[PDB]
Order: C-alpha cells, then sequence, then structure tokens
C-alpha cells in the first residue's frame, strides 16, 4: 500500500494517449472540454445531437491542434442512442479512458407554472440522460478510467427563484456521483461532478453584473475555467478524488 | 417587523383545527404522520394508490383518536390524479393547511444493471410525483401553509452501494426544497424536506445491526420519530424554518 | 422487537417540557433571554446565566417566575473554564437536575483578514468556540440520561458572501463539527446534541453589526436596515426574531427531537448569505 | 467583451508551476514534506518550514535541490504569531516573492469530550486553527497578486462516525469556513483560497492515531491497520498516500485552479467516516 500510484512530478497531469468522449461537445462548455482535452494529448469523441456542422468544426479544430478527434451523433434522451454511441466510440479509437457527461438543457419557471412535459424534457436530458451515459461509460471504460458528470451551483444554490426543475435535475447528479463512485470503483474508475457557476455560452446568454455580482474575483466564468478542472480530474492528479462535487464558480454565492 | 408571529408559549406547537393531506398514508411512515397529525388536532386526508382497506383503517383510527379523517385515491405517477386529488381534498374539509409529500418506492442495483424502466419507475414516483404534489399543494394551500417533502439520508450518504437510482431520486428533493421555498414564500408557505435514516416499515424490511450500526443511541428508527418532526415543521414553531433539510436518523453515518 | 417500543408519549405531550430544568448561557439579553422565557413558558425551571448583565438577568428571572415557572440566575464567564464548572455545580444544586442545556453565549467580530489581531481572534474564539466546548463538556457530565444539548451556530458557518467575517464565521463553523462529533460521545447517556444556526436576528448584536452584512449600508437608517433584512435575507419578507429561534430550541429540547442528533438546523427564513 | 479574455495559457501549460515560489508549513515530514517535494518537482522554489524537525527539514531541502529546483528551510512555530510574521519576511527575502502558500502544519488529538482539558483543547486549536489563520493573514499580505493559498482540513470536518474526536475535528472544520470567508477578502488581490480535506493518509500522524478510528483496532497489527484502511475507508481498496494530496495541491496551486476558490476538496478515495 506504499506503492506510488502513477508518476511523481508533472507527468501525473498528462493526458497524453488517452481517449475521451464528451457529450454535447459541438458547442459551449462541452466544446471547450473537448478542445482542452485534445490540447493535453487526448483523442476526443465529440458527441452531438443536433449541431452537426459545429461538431465537425470541433473535430477539425482538435485535429489542427495535434490530436485525433471524431464525432458521433446521439441523443441522450434515448437510451438506445447512448448504447449505440458507446459501441461506435470504442471502435473509433479502440478504447475509452475518460467520459465527460456534459449534455444539458436549461429551464425557467415558478413551480406553479411547471408542466409535466417541461419537467420531463429537462429531467430526461439533465438527469436520466447522464445516468445512462454513466451506465454505458462504466461498461466501456478502461480499468482506472474516469467519469466526470455535469452539475451546477444551483444544485445547492439558495436564492435562485423560478428554477426548481433545472436545479433539481442538477442536484440529483451530486448524489449519483457519491453513489456511482462506490459501484464504479470495482473497475478503479473515479466518478466526480463539476458544478459550474455562470459560464459564458449560449445557455449563459439565456457581463458586468455577472462579474461584480457572482464573483469576488470580478470577472465572468468561461468554458476554459471548467475545462481545466475536468482535465485535472481526468488526470492521474485526480486519482484520490472520487465521489466529490467540485464547485467552479469563482467564489459565487447564489 | 417586531410583531411576534403567532402565540408565545406551547400553543405555538398546536396543530388544532388544521387540515393536512398526506400522500401514501395507508402504510408505513405516511400512516404514522397521519395518525400523529390527527392526535395533535388535524383533520387528515389519507391518500393511497393501492392499499384501500389500509387507508380506511387509518381514517377510522384517526377518528377514534378524536379527529376527522377521510381518504382519497390517487397515484402520484399520474399528474392528472394529483390534480384531482387536491380538488377533492379541499372540498372534503374546505381548505388545506399542511401537505406531506411522502409516497415513495425503494430500488436496488449496481449502476451497470439499471434499466430505463426501473429508473423511470422510481423517479416518476419519488421525484416527479413529489414535484407535482408540491405544485398542486402550492395552488391549494392556505397563505401561511406548510409543505413537507420526503427525502432520505441516502441523498447525502457516502457508503451505500447499489443505490444510485433511489438515492439520486431523493437527493433531488433537497434541491427542490431550497428552490420551492423561494417560489412558495409568496404565499408564506414554508417548504422543507425530512430525511429519515432507516425506519421500521415494510420498506425497511427490504434490528440489532440497525440499532448498533446506524445509531450511537443504539435503537431502531420508528415512524413516530419522523412523524414528530413533521408536526414540528407543520406547526408555528417551524415558521422560520424554510428551504431546509432535517436529517432524522439518530446520528447515523451512511 | 423490543426495538418496537415507542420512545415517549404519542400525541402533543411529546412536545411538552413540563417539569424540565434547563440552563441557558447568556440569558440576560438577546436570543438567550428569549430562549429562557419560552422554555419557561413551556414549563421549564430555568437557570439564567450571565457574565455582566446582572440587572437584566434578574429581570429575566423575575419575568419567568411571573409566567408561572421557577428560575434563578448564575454568574459565569464562559471564557473561564473554572466558572463553567462552578456554574453547573451551582445549577444542579438550585433545581436538583439538568435536562436541557442551551449554549448561547457569543460575541460578534468584523474585519478584513489582513487586519485581524491575535488578541481579537483569541477574544472571539475563547467565547464562541472554546467556551461552548467546555459548557458542552460540563453539560455532558451533569445532564440527565436522555438530556439535551443545543449549541449556537450561525448562517455564517456556511455563508459564502460575507466579507470581513472570517474570525466570527469560523468560530461558529467549528460548532457544526462539534455537534456531529459530540453527538457520538454524548449518546452513551442518550443525550442529543444539535446546533441551531440563525440568520440575522433582531437583538443588540443585530443592531451593532447588521450594517456590516449590507453592502454600503453603513449609512442606512434603522428602518432601511430592517427593510433590507426583510427583503434581502428572506423570501418570507420579514426580519428574524429571537422567538423564531426559541421555538426551534424548544422542539429540539422536547421528546419530538429524540431522533434528531448531530444536526445543524438553519433558522433564517430561507436566507442566502 | 473584455471579459472574453482567456485567463492564462490554453493547453497543458496551464498546469505548470514553473518559476513559482511556494511556502509549505510543516514541510520537514508527512504530507507537508511531499507537498514540498512535488511542488519542487513541478518547477517551484520551496521554503520548507519546520518547528522542530531541523535535520528532516534540511533533508527535504537537499532532496528538492537534487530534483533540480531551489529550496530553503525557515524555522517557525505556527503557535507563535511573531514567528509566522518573521517567517514570511525571511521567505520573501530568500526568493524575492511568494506565489503559493500551503498551510499544512497540524497536530492530532483523541479523547471523549468529557475528558478534554482546556490545555489539550488550547494546544490543538492554537496550531490547527489559530495557527492556520495567521499563516493565512500573512500569506495574504505577502502573496503575489494572483497568488494561491491552500489550507489543510480533514474528512473529520464533516465526518459523522468518528468518536472521541471533537477537538481535532472541530479545529479542521473551522478551516472550511475560513476558506469560504477568506476567499472573499483575499480576492481583492486575485488570490484563491481553498481547503484540501484528506482522509487517512500514511504518515507519522497516521500510524499513531490510525487505530483510534478503527473500532476495537487497538490490538491491530500494522498490516491489519493498512488492510482495514484499504477496504474500510475506500471503494478503491488502497491506502491514501501523501502524494495523493500533493497532486491536488499542485492543481489548485496552478492556473488550472483559477476559477476554484472558497472550496473544500475532499481527498479520501471516496471514504465514508
Ligand atoms: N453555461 C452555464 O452557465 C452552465 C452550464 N451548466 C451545464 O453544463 C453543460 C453545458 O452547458 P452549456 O455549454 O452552457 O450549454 P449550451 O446551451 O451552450 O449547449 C449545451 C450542450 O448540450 C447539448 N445537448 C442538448 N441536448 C442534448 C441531447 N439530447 N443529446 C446530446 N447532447 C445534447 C447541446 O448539443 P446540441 O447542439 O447537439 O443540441 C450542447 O452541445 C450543461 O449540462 C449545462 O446545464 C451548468 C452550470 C452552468
Ligand atoms: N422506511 C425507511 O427506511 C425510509 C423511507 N423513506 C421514504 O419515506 C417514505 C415512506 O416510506 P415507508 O413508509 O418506509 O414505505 P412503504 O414501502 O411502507 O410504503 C410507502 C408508501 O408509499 C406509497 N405509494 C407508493 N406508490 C405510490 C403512488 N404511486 N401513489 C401514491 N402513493 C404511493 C404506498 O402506498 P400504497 O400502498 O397505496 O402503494 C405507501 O403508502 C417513502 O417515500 C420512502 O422512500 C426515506 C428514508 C427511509
Ligand atoms: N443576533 C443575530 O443575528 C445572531 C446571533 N447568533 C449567536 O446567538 C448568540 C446570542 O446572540 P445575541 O443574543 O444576538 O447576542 P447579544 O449581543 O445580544 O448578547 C448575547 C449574550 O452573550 C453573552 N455573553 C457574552 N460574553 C459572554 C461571556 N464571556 N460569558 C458568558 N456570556 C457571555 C451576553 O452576556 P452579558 O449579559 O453578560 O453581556 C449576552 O447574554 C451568540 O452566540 C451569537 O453569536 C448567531 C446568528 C445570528
Ligand atoms: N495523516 C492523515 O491521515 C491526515 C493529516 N491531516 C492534516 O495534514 C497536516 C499534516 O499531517 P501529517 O503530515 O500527517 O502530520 P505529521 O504528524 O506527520 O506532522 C506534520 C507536520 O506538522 C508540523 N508541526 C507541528 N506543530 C507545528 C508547529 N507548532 N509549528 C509549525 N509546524 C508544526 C510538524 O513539524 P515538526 O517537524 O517540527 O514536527 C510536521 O512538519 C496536519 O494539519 C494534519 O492534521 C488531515 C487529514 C488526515
Ligand atoms: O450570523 C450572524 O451572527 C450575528 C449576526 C447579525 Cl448581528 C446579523 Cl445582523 C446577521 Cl444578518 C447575521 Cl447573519 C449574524
Ligand atoms: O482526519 C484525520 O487527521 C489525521 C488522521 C489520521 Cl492519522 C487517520 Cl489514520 C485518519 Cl483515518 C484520519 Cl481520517 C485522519
Amino acid at each position: 500500500y506504499d506503492a506510488i500510484p502513477g508518476p511523481l512530478g508533472p507527468q501525473s497531469a498528462s493526458l497524453e494517449g488517452k481517449v475521451a468522449l464528451v457529450t454535447g461537445a459541438g458547442r459551449g462548455i462541452g466544446r471547450e472540454m473537448a478542445m482542452e482535452l485534445g490540447r493535453r494529448g487526448c483523442k476526443v469523441i465529440v458527441n452531438y445531437a443536433n449541431s452537426t456542422e459545429s461538431a465537425e468544426e470541433v473535430v477539425a479544430a482538435i485535429k489542427k491542434n495535434g490530436s485525433d478527434a471524431a464525432c458521433v451523433k446521439a441523443n441522450v434522451g434515448v437510451v438506445e442512442d447512448i448504447v449505440r454511441m458507446f459501441e461506435e466510440a470504442v471502435k473509433i479509437f479502440g478504447k475509452l479512458d475518460i467520459v465527460c457527461s456534459n449534455s444539458g438543457v436549461v429551464s425557467f419557471g415558478h413551480v406553479k407554472d411547471v408542466t409535466p412535459e417541461e419537467f420531463d424534457r429537462v429531467f430526461t436530458i439533465n438527469t436520466r440522460g447522464q445516468f445512462f451515459v454513466a451506465r454505458e461509460a462504466y461498461k466501456h471504460l478502461e480499468i482506472g478510467g474516469r467519469l466526470i458528470l455535469m452539475g451546477s451551483i444551483t444544485g445547492q444554490a439558495k436564492a435562485v427563484p423560478k428554477h426548481a426543475v433545472y436545479s433539481g435535475s442538477k442536484g440529483a447528479i451530486e448524489t449519483f456521483a457519491r453513489c456511482m463512485a462506490i459501484d464504479m470503483a470495482d473497475k478503479k474508475i473515479t466518478v466526480n461532478v463539476v458544478a459550474p457557476g455562470g459560464i459564458k455560452t449560449d445557455m449563459y446568454h439565456a457581463d458586468e453584473y455577472a462579474a461584480v455580482q457572482w464573483s469576488p474575483l470580478r470577472r465572468v466564468g468561461l468554458p476554459i475555467d471548467i475545462a481545466r478542472v475536468v482535465c485535472f480530474l481526468a488526470s492521474n492528479d485526480g486519482g484520490w478524488v472520487t465521489g466529490k462535487v467540485i464547485g467552479i464558480d469563482g467564489g459565487a454565492c447564489m
């Protein structure tokens, strides 16, 4: 039990030769996770449901940076798509080392106005979808693999009105991480959740206020702020971090 | 702002003349919530989905203790039932002061073995169902009302293997409570979650180990242990408690 | 099977504090005074501890007696462990037993971390943290089997946007961990240990430092402060009062709180700080 | 728009600590020594603080130099605020600047709450809590704009089943609140403040009190202890090592940790305590 796990020094942060799959990587945070993982030496499978041109654009940009990439279409709201996606994925690069479950949708509304269709739309993607991406990831990941789920500051936020559906769909992910860390540990896979505060993306648009209001550091959160933490968790540096929820919001209070 | 909210002294704990609706009150924890609320002076609407004979038995026992009660059949997995249930409910006693969302199902399985049907079965009742019972409760509750949702120690537990689905369905409730407390506060309704540890019920069966293992107090948790906290929250004593998660597990660590 | 035994009475009596003896530290003023009054109103005999406010302490004692319950004041400085030990010995000799201990005494403190002196850090922690721990140590020793220990925390223990409050906040955050750990130890006597964590509450502490939680509120009128506390710290749109806290303390102090141990109950009207 | 500016380098360089100067308290042994070594391995110049282990401190300093990075030891007792101030002044005069401060020094303590003495409580809090706060105060003052402050917590800050550990656990729990509050204050210099909360880690502290976290483990062999720690505290089935902690500290210390502030990162292999 004294045996050092992995390399001492900077190489422990290396993602060289790893293969990562990121869901919803054609745009926003998912796109930057893919770009950054690629820059650190990973071959990346860029999943998308709709944004096809965007997806091929991410794949091309990743190749331009020196790493192989490919895209796979799949809607996480359909478990059959998720199963197919992983089967396709492992055949592209031969194995899967890292899985970043990032696909998600936003929603707003006073609880009184929430319809079952809106609730179902959000939970099927943000919660159910991530659960099943996690199930398939467990099956296909290399022993010693990595699974990073997507949460949000709203999972624990205390002052966000008209956001019960969205927040609740994200809060659930935090418990999944704790519970899946136990189950998936039998293949030495760590399972963690990244919980971004506000981050500039299309979802975000739906700067000075965000800068001064949600951060003492006085700036806006960017996709790269999240991508960097994902790479840490995905590396050997994140080896003793499992079942945790990492808040990435610049010291926000919401 | 110096005006005292409600009566000073013991009367602040009184539930005399209140009308409460409890979901899944024909058995287990829900049955005891109904009995105890009744003993404290509440008229109780006993909801059930299947246990009809059990439901009428709870209603009869509550009457025998000195309070009026009635039962209403409704499956929380069907939002149409929930809407109907509340419409029926308010017509029985004329108003609704307290709503205890308690209906829930248990589930077990290593993440790898979870099917979409099992995941959906559990989330539709434990999460989606409670959300919609909450939505209708908001609509029908008296200004100054009370909404108590049902959680679990598993929402935050760290060592329960093969329980991602169940735990996650409960963890979501904790975020709902925080978010609904904001929305529902416009009618002065407090929203909280009770999170029981192991409690002796039918679900439980699925004593010395539970006694010594999950509690320094060295005994098993009972439905009344939960019912009592529910009554506190439901009373004027719980007036400044909103958006909170109250753990009721005798000091357990799971 | 023997575990099927119902702990305590079924029904409203489970919330009764009749014939209970409680001790409240810092009960001459603020939240502590109201805890004492409310506990007295629900049937408890109360030992009203105070360190300085003698006249106020006797006023609370007289008021509690007027409401129909016995009371007595005991002077003790929580920053001196010898005083606490002496206080508990005097307490059990006044009423014979101790069923409930409410550790409430505390001081507030403001200042950017860069400006904190070892003397200021020491002053706050000696009362808020060290003091509560030894009041707890003694409460464990003297409490009845099946007793109750309620510690005083604060929303600041978990708050994320309170600047210039590291010392005070940290002194209350420590209490949350004490509750979890002491709940284990004290359970060998069936004592439950919990923390009440209030948000802003109208008391002398409130008035003094209230403006220090409000961005550019140093020039706020008292009404603009109350109004700011009402709308800003609570969806319920009102200010927190000592009675809001006293009521939860009584719940925890009663048989209703029997399965509640090692917990932190936030009492802030749904505040985000 | 100006907020679209990317903070730091894109790619692997963002994890680089090249040309950084770090100070680690209690770096002569245990987790602190490894933090120093690993920081040194990633390109940092390190000030190895120690209070007693002089020979060990110079050994760490020599080892760091052998790995190709400069280092120097500074003696200071964290329980004495004057020592900490002097330590920071000496530190910035050795390497010219300070980019990273790792507050690691700490002592362990065991005992049922009833048996805790004011001297034992004071000994632990003066080093674990008071000491870390003043190392933090000074780190704020001397750190570069955009610096890093990593405080040492523990799984015990939130643990729910550790008996006879209220003093130690409480001293670490306070650190979690300090991080949230200091992150606000220290942000005016763009400094991020976080806490690393390890589970059981093989060091001298580990060996001594390990058996005190294991029910009836007082008669366990060293192997049965390691084996118990392996299976009992981690689904990953292995014991935690100083390097497991050092790696996370380096992440936080780098540009990768730029948006991570006011957080507590648990590093326990998924333990439940
Ligand atoms: N940006 C923010 O402020 C925060 C975001 N988050 C979470 O981070 C994640 C990324 O957010 P962000 O990048 O801002 O989002 P955007 O709205 O910019 O796009 C997010 C991604 O979700 C994908 N997606 C949606 N539905 C599906 C689906 N059914 N199957 C597969 N992929 C799908 C989209 O792909 P496609 O184009 O193919 O539809 C898109 O790639 C989300 O889960 C979000 O909830 C959390 C906190 C804050
Ligand atoms: N007992 C324990 O250890 C713990 C329980 N809990 C939660 O507390 C609640 C009560 O648990 P417990 O009493 O032990 O459970 P039981 O299994 O004894 O029965 C729970 C209740 O759920 C009701 N129910 C199930 N489905 C529905 C539905 N579709 N619509 C309406 N009611 C429904 C059942 O009614 P019916 O007969 O009509 O089907 C029953 O009344 C649950 O939500 C549970 O998850 C949380 C932590 C611990
Ligand atoms: N007001 C608020 O908004 C909040 C208050 N709290 C906590 O609640 C507790 C009481 O607060 P509050 O009533 O507002 O405070 P006040 O400022 O009104 O004073 C409260 C009590 O503290 C007592 N006290 C101070 N020092 C000592 C000491 N050395 N030994 C014994 N008793 C002492 C005082 O005694 P004496 O009469 O001798 O002066 C007084 O009885 C504190 O622990 C506080 O930090 C937590 C969150 C919010
Ligand atoms: N090991 C574990 O399982 C865990 C450890 N921790 C925390 O990590 C930190 C280090 O732990 P670990 O390496 O195991 O501990 P060790 O017992 O191995 O000793 C660690 C360091 O603490 C230093 N120290 C003690 N007192 C002082 C003082 N008064 N002033 C300055 N430095 C002092 C020691 O200095 P010196 O050489 O002079 O003796 C030593 O360098 C502590 O804060 C500890 O509580 C947290 C969780 C788990
Ligand atoms: O936690 C607290 O301790 C004292 C206090 C005051 Cl006096 C006020 Cl006004 C507010 Cl808002 C808060 Cl949150 C606190
Ligand atoms: O939190 C801790 O501080 C020291 C320590 C040791 Cl020395 C051991 Cl062995 C274990 Cl298991 C834990 Cl959790 C801790």
